[PDB]
Parts: structure tokens; sequence; C-alpha cells
């Protein structure tokens, strides 16, 4: 079990440590280990939960700790220092030998910042002179969703009058009460909740970019819902419908002319189950009803995530490609963390190739927080200079709009990061570039 905080080893060594959300591994765990005379680092994805933590040591214990995020440092000189995985990249990783212990918080996260983050740490803590690495999670990798006691699960089937993600629900089994219905989409949220008010039924679509009041703290009410609720809204509900997908980022190697990357449906895992089961059986009995048995289990990521770290090596952290693998590598290695294919050496030969970027546009994308800043700047770098236009005028492409009037033909198409619309043309050197990167991986072609 690695349930116990790992004891302070002579020399370097990794552990793991398996414990719930609130029960110390952020906070007890590192005072205890400050109390022995350790500097303690603690990595947490969260600027608010990093935050959260000085609040808490400082309250609770009066350990006033140092806590770095993007925004600012606060230093008080104490052994206990919290930080985001962001904050840490950006102060270039392990500038040891600052501290004795490194807790990797959260350490089954898949953004990329993470990701990058714990590679980092996993291969520079040694040589930094710490002398204990903890990889701490209340998510294992591979983890599923378990059976919970207050809850009753039951499977959708195909009677029933309202036609759901290839099952039915029976209308009965919403009449009356209150429930919540998970679809992936605003758009399906829009559908279903007024084809559930033609039925007379009274529902409310609830998604990102709508107020919390829209739903009614009393009464019988039909719930249609994205993810966005969870962040969001307090209440409990009599049912939870659980359309079992989810919306996320994806990578295809569609060879149209190389790659996309763009938000997909997908098969939903045990944390997006758990999560969205859990919006019943508050304080009494709840049900739950599913398209599908689950799942993935937790624990694994996309290759577009690999993509975007070597994007934010280049476009935040000055970090080469080279580099971005070898912290990759570190963290693929490693067993008992997030899972993936094996694509260092395809992203690192695509990010090898795309030099000279146009510094300007790469922070405006930077600042205007886009994802995949580096690939966004890059492709409008190719734009500018060939005089052509974006592959469409989403605001993705806002730092084109100055230039619209002289941008003109068609767009030198390196991948696609969205809708296209424009005529394309693909004889651009880069793409050609890439198109190779694909034809000389293995794994990828
Ligand atoms: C991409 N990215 C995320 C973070 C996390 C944070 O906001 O603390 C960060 C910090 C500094 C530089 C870049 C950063
Ligand atoms: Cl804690
Ligand atoms: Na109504």
């Amino acid at each position: 079990d690695n349930s116990s905080p790992p004891a302070v080893p002579q020399s370097f060594q990794v552990a793991h440590l398996h414990a719930p959300t609130g029960s110390g591994k952020s906070t007890k765990v590192p005072a205890a280990y400050a109390a022995q005379g350790y500097k303690v680092l603690v990595l947490n994805p969260s600027v608010a939960a990093t935050l959260g933590f000085g609040v808490y040591m400082s309250k609770a214990h009066g350990i006033d700790p140092n806590i770095r995020t993007g925004v600012r440092a606060i230093t008080t000189g104490g052994p206990i220092t919290y930080s985001t995985y962001g904050k840490f990249l950006a102060d270039g990783g392990c500038s040891g030998g600052a501290y004795d212990i490194i807790i990797c918080d959260e350490c089954h996260s898949t953004d990329s910042t993470s990701i990058l983050g714990i590679g980092t740490v996993l291969d520079q803590a040694e040589t930094a002179g710490a002398r204990l690495v903890v990889l701490a999670t209340a998510t294992p990798p591979g983890s599923v969703t378990v059976s919970h006691p207050n809850i009753e699960e039951v499977a959708l089937s195909n009677t029933g009058e309202i036609p759901f993600y290839g099952k039915a629900i029976p209308i009965e089994v919403i009449r009356g009460g209150r429930h919540l219905i998970f679809c992936h989409s605003k758009k399906k949220c829009d559908e279903l909740a007024a084809k559930l008010s033609a039925l007379g039924l009274n529902a409310v679509a609830y998604y990102r970019g709508l107020d919390v009041s829209v739903i009614p703290t009393s009464g019988d009410v039909v719930v249609v819902a994205t993810d966005a609720l969870m962040t969001g809204y307090t209440g409990d509900f009599d049912s939870v419908i659980d359309c079992n997908t989810c919306v996320t980022q994806t990578v295809d190697f569609s060879l149209d002319p190389t790659f996309t990357i763009d938000t997909t449906t997908v098969p939903q895992d045990a944390v997006s189950r758990s999560q969205r089961r859990g919006r019943t059986g508050r304080g009494r009995r709840g049900i739950y009803r599913f398209v599908t048995p689950g799942e993935r289990p937790s624990g694994m990521f996309d290759s577009s995530v690999l993509c975007e770290c070597y994007d934010a090596g280049c476009a935040w952290y000055e970090l080469t490609p080279a580099e971005t693998s070898v912290r990759l590598r570190a963290y693929l290695n490693t067993p008992g963390l997030p899972v993936c294919q094996d694509h260092l050496e395809f992203w690192e030969s695509v990010f090898t190739g795309l030099t000279h970027i146009d510094a300007h546009f790469l922070s405006q994308t930077k600042q205007a927080g886009d994802n995949f800043p580096y690939l966004v700047a890059y492709q409008a770098t190719v734009c500018a200079r060939a005089q052509a236009p974006p592959p469409s005028w989403d605001q993705m492409w806002k730092s084109l709009t100055r230039l619209k009037p002289t941008l003109l033909g068609p767009t030198p198409l390196l991948y696609r990061l969205g809708a296209l619309q424009n005529e394309v043309t693909l004889t651009h050197p880069i793409t050609k570039y890439i198109m190779a990167c694909m034809s000389a991986d293995l794994e990828v072609v």
C-alpha cells in the first residue's frame, strides 16, 4: 500500500502517496517533513489550490509558506514552498539545491503543464540534490468507478419516449422530482431541454456562460447540463442521467495535409463518471442512469497533450524540443503515472523544424491564453510571410486581423487546429517538413 507518507531516505528515491483530497497529503505531510528540518516543495496544477494551501498552513499551523504562481510569488523564507507546476517550470525547474523533498500533488493530472512539470522534477531532482520525490494523488492511474453505497445504478434500455445517445429515457422517470441530465454539448442541452419542455416537463439548460439562478432552488425540474455545472452549482438531485461521453482535445493524423488537433467526442473515463454520478445521493439515496457501462479507467491521455508540452516548452519556458523530450522521457519511464503513446521523437522532430517564429505573434497568442500558442503563432507567422489569410477568422487567428485587407489567396496550411474556411495550398516547405516527420516515424506512419 502507498497510503502512508514515505520516510525521508538517505539518498534519492521516488515514492507514491495515494491519499484522499484534504487528508493531509498536501499540508500535514509537508508540515511534518519541515518539522524534521527538510525543505519541501509542493507542486499543484491549480493556482486556487496553491493559494489555499497557504491559507490553511498559516491559520492551522502558524506556518507561513512561500507561495508561487504565475501572477506573483510570496516569499517568507520558510522551509515549505507551494508552487503551481507552471510557475515551477517558468522558474527554471529544480534550480537546486533548493529543496530536499518535492511533492508532486495531483500527479494523475493530464494537463500539459502538470506532465511537463512532473517530468522536469523527475529528470532534475536527484542532480539538484533532493532526497525524495513524492508522486501524490487521490486518483491513481488505472482507477475505475467503484460502487457507491448510497447510489442505485440503473442502465438505460431502448424502452422510452425520449431518445438519448442510442438509448431511451422513459418520461415517467423524470416527471416529478429534480433530475440532472449530462449532455456532451451545449447544443444537445438546448435540444433536449426544448424537447422536454414541449413534452410538458419543467426543464432548463445549463452550460458555460449562463447564470446559476436559471436553475430553480425548489420545485420539480429537469436540468440539462454540461460539465460546466460542476463548477458551477452546488445542489444535488433525485437522479443523474449520464450520456457517458465527453468532449476532449485529440490529435488525428488525418494527412490533410498533416495532423488535426481539435475537440472530439470520446468515451468518458472513471473520473468523469464518478464526478457526474456524485451529483445525486447526497443526504438521501440517489439514482444514476447510464447509456453504457463504463469506462476508460483514469490515467490515459492523448498524444495531443505531448504536442502541447513541446508547444509550451517553446512558448513559455525557453526549452528546445530536445530539452522537452528529456523531461517527458523521464515521465514516461516512471511507473505509476498517467500513460500515453510514445510520440516523443515525432513531436520533437516537428517542433525542431518550426524555426523563426514571429516574436510579436507569439506574445500575442500567449497573452491571449488560447491553446497551442506556439503552433497558432507559427501558422500565423507563415501566413503573414506569404501574405496569405489564416485557415479561418476564428478568434484564434486574431493577430492577423490588422493585416486582413492585404492577406489573399490560399492558406499555406501547416496542420489543422479548428475548422477550415479558406482555400488551402500544401506547397509550403514547412508543410512538407511536417509530412516527412510523420513518414519518418514508425509509430505515426
Ligand atoms: C502556462 N502556465 C501556467 C502557469 C500556472 C500559473 O499560473 O501559476 C504558468 C506560470 C508561469 C508561466 C506559465 C504558466
Ligand atoms: Cl491536504
Ligand atoms: Na418551464
